[PDB]
């Protein structure tokens, strides 16, 4: 029977994910019974529904009271504490606990939800420290059943992984420089005021902002013979979602623009169908909007020089097409549930 | 001698606020001493410096250390502690304190100021309960010297007052009707997101957004013979800053554009120079970025029907021209502090 | 049989337009057979199936050659002449031409399709001169069969006269001033650059920019008892679809703003069903995209003052609401084709 | 004494050098007497004085009447016709033509404005067919004085060339990749619409845009040593000014982050001084509007991996210091008259 999943952090991520879920219900060994988030159900369930980026939820009817949120007949069970130990994890018997907060990514963080009842979490964004990190479609049958808590990367590195397994496979990746040219995320100011971070401080509306990312190094940890190959970085722009990757490699094996295309194209489908897709096609960053891909290379922008530096671009929507790869990891651990 | 001002929230009002005195600064009875706000000094010292809307501070130099920043010599003294209660003001000699968190905007709020030791303070904000409101040529010489908090009122209300003032005096308003097309602020949010306001909770930059408004109810605050007669709107839309007012006033003496137009320019000339200037000019919002002025009335927009439907149009620079205002709010407050 | 439709400018209205037809084509007495276009098939069937605002077009295959574009099998020969006398409508049998350029909106303009030999013509703007002018839902029922050019006004003034027509036969409209909040249009420029209009010259992503309008006193064309009654002006913002109408009147009957409410409403759920929605929603412009009423009612913002000044305010999607309301005319004028 | 200069092409980059002229006016070889554009002096003289992005003119009074705009006392005689051929050049006694309508770039184009009398043109843009190109700092002491048309390259070229210039010199570039996160142009379209390039066509304010880029091409024209080493995009994104380069190389010379730093920033204070700047700041977009270099080193952005993949980044403002270069050639050109 069902996997029984809670939300903790009903933002963005959150939000995309309970959406993929809803569509896909209906193949799923997953049921979402419950929520935890520091607003009401009835903000929520109309955050639900009225989505700026996704446009309005069509396929079932969403409602609210004190207690839940209701998405087409399914009750959803609300909570609203910000410190996970108190959560009623065991009173709903929840077994996965989906963290989206962004507050909870360190062992010791996202351990209060075990304590609290929970059997497992699923951290949606990198890991801080040693927690084991999967991408779908490069590492995620390599999962042992056993872990607690896991994490499935940034949207970054679920577009690059893909991309970069199948180059250093056909050509051998001695080194890569990455750039995304990423939409901007909620962790920016709309307007300037204090942050950690002195460039996303700054009115995310109105600028080009560079940040750091580790997306690149994280690679390594999801393909271990790339550890400490890639580097790289992130100019956020003013968009609300839809974001792009950059990837220059060295690599061993000399190579054209043409063999590149081929090589990923044919991964496109097969080993990687469903992961990667290629496109052809003369399209700009609105196009992709709810593209299900981790990765869409756009296979006219590749270029070769000398034979062994070689540059794709590839897309991904990166609320829309993370939180899918969330619900197939999530999928993957409840097919191979201990 | 000099009246000793501290500056509570460090946002954009607060940091246009202290740009406003830089600049003025020798003709000044106050001091800026001190700061309060949630964020360090080198943080606040850098966004002090740069600013995506007003650019890079030119006139002196500004830097920090652990305790303070420089502006020019001048050493600001700063603290970080979200209760004002707890504040040094008796410690650093505070008179008047500049409150600029959005947070503590009730008399109840305000006082834990004076507890603390400071002897009044300035809301940049409307207040809630029994405040007396202030707009700086419209009623700021009723003033009363014993009054310890007081309001400046909003950016709208500092807009929209002089200009009802004018047309009041002259025509004879009976009911008036207010839109604002108002830029973006800190309050709202990015990224859909939750938010106590339902409209204000989805995203800034993409949207526009409704929302309610004391601004034309405070109006009456500040002429007394209007209370109750003036209701309206505000749209938020996806610009940073300047905002407009769209005002449509039922009158008692019928008129016509030429001459509602001629009125407010000569109180643009005599009892409202430097409050309200009068614009014949085709120009957009961009344009009015550092505008001096509460209201920019633009002369080709006036319309009248019927003698008695009038409708002005006016823009507001809502950061720098309401921080110009505050900024005489307490000039005026400094040169009667009995 | 059919009416044969040709396009003359496929533009936003023009295409969306051509896909508000392809989605009602079962239904419809209309049969698009042509376009005309200053650009070529392959760009122009590349537009329309990938739009920044409608997304990617899913109903049917959309493909092209040198000579036509192919929507779901149907065949729509294009041709490339920007003077209307040159067009081949005698020898495609091209019955009605819907005039979507914005440059052939007088008599003189639009009679050039008639010349070449179009029998009827439908301008997709307020029409130049002595041209009648129909609003779905106020006054169509009027067209006279014998008209060889018509007018289906502008975005702007099919979503205010509903609403003036329902307001002015409950409370007797004396006069009326109205504000449209309202997207960007290919009108405007990008980047500052020359135009006719000093305003529509500036940055339209990066401004509010005021602008005059026709359709408050185009109100009076297809609401006569009001004409000279009703003025008006627009605010272009940085939003690329979806308007808003904030509209004041003076009334004869005194009422609240709970009266006014439920007239709407009712109105709403009869006479202009599918033309006025009423939501008591606290919606956004995002989530007004692709609704197909004219004006959608924002029952919150209503208010009352006095008795008799009465302030509204409705949404519209200025592209698509619009297009919807271009092929209502259309398909009235086929039943009607005498 | 003085060169006459004229401008063709009212635009951006037009009204941009007018500006960085009026500025530098006291010191300059250079008058400008004439402009043609397609728009008349009134319209001219607004959009020189009110612009979006520099903000009011404030040094001068701008005026116009039928025939002139007036500058500060210094009449700019103007005439509109859009075939150079027709222009008065011979009767204005003009020396030099800024061309920069970004129509006339091949050498058959702007020699017509040789014939209608001009001893000289610079091109404010790559030019096609054989143009000799200059980079100030790059490779402008090689001017020939012979010479009757030249160009001033692109904004990205000019960002680029210096800083591959010096990296050259100091590790020996092989190859090299670049991508440029570009603001919008008015070469884009405001929202979707027909244009040669199917990108370029989409609503370029909600995108971003991927686009085919010479300037990594033309990079091997200043720097002849390169030619065919160097391959590159861009990609527009939804800010209106202010652009990003990302630089990556294969180099010969094994090296690391901190000495390709101190080689860049030893130029900047050196051979580069005024053309390349060393920024150790975390700034954004925004902050570098009206910077003066042609490139703006992120230092904080460089990184190296394996020795020889260098990456670097370089802010650029394509409007402004695009035409303080455009000038800089200019005055060049005068001192170097024949
Ligand atoms: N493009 C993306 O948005 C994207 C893609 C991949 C990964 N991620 C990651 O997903 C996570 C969420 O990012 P997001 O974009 O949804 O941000 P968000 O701010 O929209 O979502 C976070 C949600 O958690 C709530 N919250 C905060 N602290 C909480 C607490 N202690 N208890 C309960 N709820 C709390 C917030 O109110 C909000 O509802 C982050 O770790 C982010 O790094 C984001
Ligand atoms: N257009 C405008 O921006 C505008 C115009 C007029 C009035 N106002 C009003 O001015 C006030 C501030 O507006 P803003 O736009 O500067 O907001 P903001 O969010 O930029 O500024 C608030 C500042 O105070 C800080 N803060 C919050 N809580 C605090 C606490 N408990 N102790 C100390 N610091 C705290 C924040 O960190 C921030 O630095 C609000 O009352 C707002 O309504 C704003
Ligand atoms: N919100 C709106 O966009 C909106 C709403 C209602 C009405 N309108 C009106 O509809 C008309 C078109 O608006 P739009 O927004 O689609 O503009 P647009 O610029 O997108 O469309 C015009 C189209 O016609 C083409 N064109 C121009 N001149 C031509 C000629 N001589 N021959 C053939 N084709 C030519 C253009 O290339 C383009 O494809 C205008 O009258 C406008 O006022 C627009
Ligand atoms: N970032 C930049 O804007 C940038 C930087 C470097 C180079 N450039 C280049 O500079 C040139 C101008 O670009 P821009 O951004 O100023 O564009 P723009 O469209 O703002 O300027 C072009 C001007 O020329 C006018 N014009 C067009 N055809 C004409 C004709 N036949 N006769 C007279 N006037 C005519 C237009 O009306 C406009 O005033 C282009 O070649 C562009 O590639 C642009």
């Amino acid at each position: 029977s069902m996997v029984r999943v809670a939300i903790n952090g009903f933002g963005r991520i959150g939000r995309n994910f309970m959406r993929c879920w809803l569509q896909r219900k209906a193949n799923s060994k997953l049921e979402i019974v419950g929520i935890n988030d520091t607003s009401d159900p009835r903000t929520n369930a109309h955050l639900l529904k009225y989505d700026s980026m996704l446009g309005i939820f069509q396929d079932a009817e969403i409602t609210a009271d004190d207690d839940c949120i209701y998405a087409g007949g399914h009750a959803v069970k609300c909570v609203s504490d910000r410190n996970p130990e108190n959560l009623p994890w065991s009173a709903w018997g929840i077994d996965l606990v989906i963290e989206a907060t962004g507050v909870f990514t360190s062992r010791e963080g996202a351990s209060k939800h075990l304590s609290a009842g929970a059997k497992k979490v699923l951290i949606t964004a990198p890991g801080k420290g040693n927690i084991p990190t999967y991408v779908v479609g490069v590492n995620h049958h390599t999962y042992d059943p056993s872990e607690d808590i896991v994490s499935n990367a940034s949207c970054t590195t679920n577009c690059l992984a893909p991309i970069v397994k199948v180059l250093h496979e056909a050509f051998g990746i001695q080194q890569g420089m990455m750039t995304t040219t990423h939409s901007y995320t909620g962790d920016q100011r709309l307007l300037d005021a204090s942050h950690r971070d002195l460039r996303r401080a700054r009115a995310a509306a109105m600028n080009i902002v560079p940040t750091s990312t580790g997306a690149a190094k994280a690679v390594g940890l999801v393909i271990p013979e790339l550890q400490g190959k890639l580097n790289g970085i992130a100019l956020r722009v003013p968009t609300p979602n839809v974001s792009v990757v950059d990837f220059v490699a060295q690599v061993e094996k000399p190579t054209i623009a043409e063999q590149v295309n081929q090589v990923i194209k044919e991964a496109s489908e097969t080993t990687m169908k469903g992961i990667i897709h290629y496109s052809e096609l003369e399209l700009v960053s609105s196009d992709y909007r709810g593209h299900n891909a981790s990765s869409i290379l756009d296979a006219s922008l590749t270029m070769v020089l000398g034979g062994n530096l070689v540059k794709v671009v590839a897309w991904y929507d990166n609320e829309w097409g993370y939180s899918q790869r969330v619900l197939d990891l999530a999928e993957h651990m409840a097919a191979h549930w201990a």
